[PDB]
């Protein structure tokens, strides 16, 4: 049944600067070294942590307790494991003694060499910091695996002009060996992944407005579809509800596409933000979702699928929760609020979990 | 004797993406909440870690061992402590019960509110990622402490155009409350710190060339001088030896200024990179120092001071060491190489230590 393995490298919405958004994807069970990244916040450093840290599991929190029981954050039916998957690790264990004798740093370089395609949702620094700082690793070997950064134009153009520009970062895309490449995707078009037998389908969404410019700020949702099984996951960039009359209904377009083309039984998960709780201070919420807005969007999807069973069986994996100087971990507050609102909206057997760094989901 | 407390938030040169360059400065012993940052890599997240982690101390390594004895990395005479200093923590402990009842996240916000001036050496992403991602914290309170980002023009112009531009990051400098400001410094000019009774004196240095543009890439060295004691520390951005005939001798200008204006006994420390070991693969070394180049620069300073005692008593704190897929921790390799070369060059009782994240130096 399981088709996808999703490694949560980073699910932090800020403002603390580590463990920001990055998810690694690979097919379930298989042992190729190749990996896809969605976004580019947490990277090599987090892979290294996961190698080292590899029951009554406790996860970091820093609110009521510095560590909290893992089960508090997840749906009881979620297929989740701490650390990197057996199949991901097997690519290192292909060489018995070599694996054993490689130190943690060396193992980190080896795993990371396999992360060869990034799908970037938007170029805000929290979504690209690891991609950028990690990038010189591409030059460690002459027989190097080359990396490609994919995105919609609002993303790629910004990376070219503002990041890989010899000012913010050396312009590694200008190196003649082309070991780092930037490539554009067309919105709404079924495009192919480079190694895995998957389709990638990107959609533009809204993510607030410029402070100085007042210009709409865009983001991306990615659909990944396994062609054999027809199973799909949706992995989202930062997003807000479309602004009533001033903006195109990009989210409605997205949900309509999903309901038309992907039967619910084939939708194995959606990784989507809920940055803020209901108490929502305006400044932190700009360009983002709170529980009422996320539930409203899921309700729209529900209406489109048009089943008396609602969204029964759908796994919603909540990402990008922000820190706040609150008494209680906002991930717990948000999870409770989402579950309450989902019940109130009769969305059925919807399974809501918070994305937890340092874990792999099997969907 | 001790005048400065230096909190090492980040001393990692990359390519792993966490704990990159950031040092917090304050006067020794005093308990004001105000703090200066030099650079802006590791920030809130690291402050939080230091709050939580607060003998046979072991520090992270990830080479021969995942953790190594602290003493291996430092000169035996170095005044160093794990965690935040008593005086830094006292600003939180001014309120007895409030401190106790504040969770770790809340304490992090409180300490971080005091970090109100950053002195940025150059705008490479590893030197600004925490500054940027942490910046929305400024909006948590209406009676907010405002933050100022200082730098030479090569730094400030790039931050304005390429970072705080509603593309890479919301342009928080355009918010009317001006809670985040960018301010330029003039090179070679004695300027005043905002709260501490210190002079700040910035100098431009070289840091390689653009990959695409071939343009010189600039960085900054900062001198901080306590006006009362006349004691100084030097805190450096990334740097390479000046390129023979193609470039101005910016480093010679710097050492000449130091030797003319700061007696060695008043020079309490220099925090300066040695990104790479002697084995130096060309690609990783570009724009940086290796032990022979760092020792050559210190030799130039030695010649200028012109004492038979060499640089006896000088604390050299080595920063920005890069990871490498080597068998041994490059910080250990580099420390050994620097000490050997210093002896070979008869630099005297030079005290060399590696900067270690999560520690405070008292100089
Ligand atoms: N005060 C204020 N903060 C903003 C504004 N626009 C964006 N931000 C902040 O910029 C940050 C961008 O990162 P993101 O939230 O998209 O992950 C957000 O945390 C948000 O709080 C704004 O217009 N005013
Ligand atoms: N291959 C290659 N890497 C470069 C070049 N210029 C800079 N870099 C890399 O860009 C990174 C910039 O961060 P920094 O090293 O300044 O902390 C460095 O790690 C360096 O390895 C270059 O011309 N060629
Ligand atoms: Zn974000
Ligand atoms: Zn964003
Ligand atoms: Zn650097
Ligand atoms: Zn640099």
């Amino acid at each position: 049944m399981v088709v996808f393995e999703i490694t949560i490298l980073g699910a932090n919405g800020g403002p603390t600067e580590y463990g920001t958004q990055c998810f690694i994807l690979k097919p379930a069970r298989t042992e190729d070294p190749e990996l896809i990244a969605v976004d580019g916040g947490a990277g090599m450093y987090q892979l290294r942590e996961m190698l080292v840290q590899g029951d009554d599991e406790l996860v970091p929190s820093f609110y009521e307790h510095d560590r909290e029981p893992i089960e508090f954050f997840i749906d009881s039916k979620l297929n989740i494991q701490k650390g990197l998957s057996k199949s991901l690790l097997q690519s290192l264990k292909r060489q018995g003694e070599h694996f054993e004798s490689a130190n943690t740093m060396k193992k980190t370089y080896e795993v990371f060499q396999g992360i060869t395609d990034y799908y970037i949702t938007h170029p805000h620094l929290d979504h690209i910091s690891g991609l950028v700082v990690n990038s010189p690793s591409i030059y460690e070997q002459e027989n190097s695996k080359k990396k490609t950064i994919w995105g919609l134009p609002h993303t790629i153009d910004v990376l070219q002009k503002h990041v890989f520009n010899d000012l913010i970062w050396p312009d590694l895309t200008a190196e003649r060996s082309r070991k780092l490449k930037l490539k554009c995707l067309n919105p709404k078009e079924v495009q192919k992944c480079t190694i895995f037998p998957w389709d990638v389908i990107p959609f533009k969404v809204h993510h607030g407005i410029g402070v100085k410019t007042g210009a709409p700020v865009y983001s991306t949702f990615y659909i990944f579809r396994d062609r054999k099984s027809k199973d799909c996951i949706i992995v989202c960039g930062d997003v807000e509800q479309d602004r009533r009359e001033s903006e195109e209904s990009l989210l409605e377009e997205f949900w309509s596409y999903v309901a038309e083309n992907i039967p619910l039984v084939h939708l194995k998960g959606i990784l989507v933000e809920c940055s803020c709780p209901l108490s929502s201070k305006p400044e932190q919420l700009y360009g983002h979702l709170s529980p009422i807005y996320l539930i409203n969007e899921l309700s729209n999807l529900n209406t489109l699928y048009n089943s008396s069973k609602g969204l029964s069986g759908l796994n919603v994996i909540v990402t990008h929760v922000k820190s706040t100087p609150a008494k209680r971990d906002p991930r717990l507050t948000i999870l409770e609020e989402l579950r309450f609102l989902a019940e109130e909206r009769n969305l059925g057997d919807l399974r809501i979990s918070i994305a937890l760094e340092g874990h792999t989901l099997f969907l």
